[PDB]
């Protein structure tokens, strides 16, 4: 239910201490690959130690440099290797050099009131990672990510990506009003997702994600999203994207489905609203402040 590292990764924790992950030394491409038997974050959060010097974290107070490091990471991957899902709540803080965060658990991830500090970008995935130097591929064949009512605060990220077999959106994903707005991508289905290009290519899996007509992405009214660009992608044939949570974006909303699309309200201030599905595509009220709206089943 906690944090149980493997290999060179260490976790400084104990009682009331905010846990500090002494991440593994990164490879030549800047990726620190950290395997865990169990990975969970609870309020107030966790500190990833990407520090070559002693200092102070915002949520955790004083800490020393990470003894594993000969250089700082540009991407920190936490991969769960055993059978338990991950729960994430609180702040994911990177102490030291800012880096991409990737949390991968094929068993599932649930998210409730998540934020970040000094993370460049954040990816939550049920894909199994393949790491080759700087190149990270995520092979999604199973698992659900659920955003619970507490939601995600993406403020300060370039993007927040959720990449899983199925995705449930039951809380808001947004950046704070007037602050640097993150892009949001939700990518469902059996895919290889390349972390550097943020492109999904469909792959074979051992089982279906769900039945024909079931929803690969299912957002309720509580799952409202606000992002610089918002992209929703479902690649499994016959599965739907349902997102009843209002979508709001300054620059683009794009939905691609290999089945149905069913949206509520969606608005883009200065850019295109594009819906492309294999099945029936429907939307409640659409608006674009400079009118690019395309809908195509």
């Amino acid at each position: 239910q906690g944090l149980v590292p493997q290999g060179q990764t260490q976790v400084l924790q104990g009682g009331n201490k905010v846990p500090v992950v002494n991440i593994a030394d990164p490879n030549s491409g800047g990726v620190s690959h950290n395997k865990f038997q169990q990975f969970n974050v609870a309020n107030p959060g966790v500190v990833f130690n990407n520090g070559l010097t002693d200092g102070v974290s915002r949520i955790g107070g004083a800490l020393t440099k990470n003894p594993n490091l000969t250089r700082q990471a540009s991407a920190i991957l936490a991969e769960v290797t055993d059978t338990s899902p991950s729960r994430l709540a609180g702040t994911l803080e990177v102490y030291g050099k800012g880096a991409d965060l990737i949390i991968a658990n094929p068993n599932g991830i649930s998210v409730n009131g998540l934020s970040t500090l000094n993370a460049s970008n954040l990816t939550l995935t049920t894909g199994r990672p393949s790491v080759n130097g700087g190149r990270i591929g995520l092979d999604v064949q199973q698992g659900t990510v659920t955003i619970e009512r507490g939601g995600v605060n993406a403020t300060g990220l370039g993007y927040f990506d959720v990449v899983a077999r199925l995705v449930k959106l039951q809380g808001a994903v947004s950046s704070k009003q007037g602050k640097p707005l993150a892009d949001i991508a939700v990518v469902a289905g059996a895919n290889r997702y390349d972390h550097a290009t943020r492109r999904a290519t469909p792959i074979a899996a051992g089982a279906r994600g769900a039945a024909a007509g079931a929803y690969a992405i299912d957002g309720t009214a509580a799952g409202a999203m606000y992002g610089k660009h918002i992209t929703l992608v479902s690649s499994d044939s016959g599965l739907g994207v349902r997102q009843l949570g209002s979508l709001s974006s300054p620059s683009a909303i794009t939905v691609s489905s290999q089945g149905e699309i069913a949206l509520g309200d969606a608005t883009v201030q200065r850019g295109p609203l594009s819906l492309k599905g294999a099945g029936v595509v429907s939307a409640g009220k659409l608006a674009s402040g400079g009118g690019a709206v395309n809908v195509a089943g």
